[PDB]
């Protein structure tokens, strides 16, 4: 099952993309994590791509 962290203040869980190991923002209303999660599969178009650099906190 792909990887989730909280980040430290609470506010926000994370999943890693499992080809990149980058940290993407969970997106909302997942009814559930999957085997494996990528950067392709991000609803949000601006963190759907590798190459994007890794949001802070
Ligand atoms: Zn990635």
């Amino acid at each position: 099952t792909a990887r989730s962290k909280v980040g430290g203040s609470g506010d926000q869980t994370w999943v890693q993309c499992d080809a990149c190991l980058k940290w993407r923002k969970l997106p909302d209303g997942m009814d559930q994590l999957p085997e494996k999660w990528y950067c392709s599969n991000n609803p949000d178009p601006q963190f759907r791509n590798c190459e994007v650099p890794e949001e802070p906190e």
